[PDB]
């Protein structure tokens, strides 16, 4: 698994993606931080299981609900 070993953020409040170019999280969840160039939204990589395979996808999350564990 080469999708966990750089940065991660903790999810304070649950979320609910609305677009295909976005992700979601749950209270007490952890997402691998990818980019934080912004101050309102952060780019994290989530995981998903389909067709009997595990793959990760990129998305954006509210920095107001999530906080890096740096």
């Amino acid at each position: 698994m080469d999708e966990t070993g750089k940065e991660l953020v903790l999810a304070l409040y649950d979320y609910q993606e609305k677009s295909p170019r976005e992700v979601t999280m749950k209270k007490g969840d952890i997402l691998t931080l990818l980019n934080s160039t912004n101050k309102d939204w952060w780019k994290v990589e989530v995981k998903a299981t389909a067709n009997g395979k595990t793959y990760e996808r990129q998305g954006f999350v509210p920095a107001a609900y999530v906080k890096k564990l740096d």
